[PDB]
């Protein structure tokens, strides 16, 4: 039912179901399956639809290629809904910044609007995005 970490939170949701399989193909389970602090901006299945098949066929074809972008969806510590201010930048795993902003009750990350912030896991927090994130 999603009782676990940022990994299991996705494992137990129908909208993140195919996401799990990508993370799986990436084999970075231990990253998000271990305890710590993380902020995972989780792209839904229609978000997988918002990317050119070429770039994605690269990710699903190569684990570290997939992991490359997938790690950028994950912040280095927990930035919950109550921490979302005007614009707060949080670090990520890929190495760049998550551009989180709150404008008129609408949360945005990396210039992409969030659908539902603050789905907590045991090792961090998850935020539903309907688009995938790229630098």
């Amino acid at each position: 039912a999603g009782m676990g970490t940022v990994m299991d939170v996705l494992k137990g949701d129908n909208r993140f179901s195919m996401l799990v399989a990508a993370i799986q193909s990436a084999g970075l389970t231990e990253t998000l399956n271990r305890e710590g602090v993380y902020t995972v901006f989780a792209p839904t299945n229609e978000a997988f639809r918002a990317l050119p098949p070429r770039e994605w066929s690269r990710l699903l074809g190569d684990a570290k290629e997939l992991a490359n972008i997938l790690k950028y969806h994950i912040g280095d510590e927990i930035l919950v809904s109550g921490g979302i201010g005007a614009l707060v930048r949080l670090k990520s795993l890929q190495g760049d910044k998550l551009e989180v902003s709150l404008k008129n009750n609408v949360v945005s990350v990396n210039k992409e609007p969030v659908a539902e912030p603050d789905i907590m896991a045991t090792n961090g927090v998850v935020h539903v995005i309907t688009n995938v994130l790229q630098a």
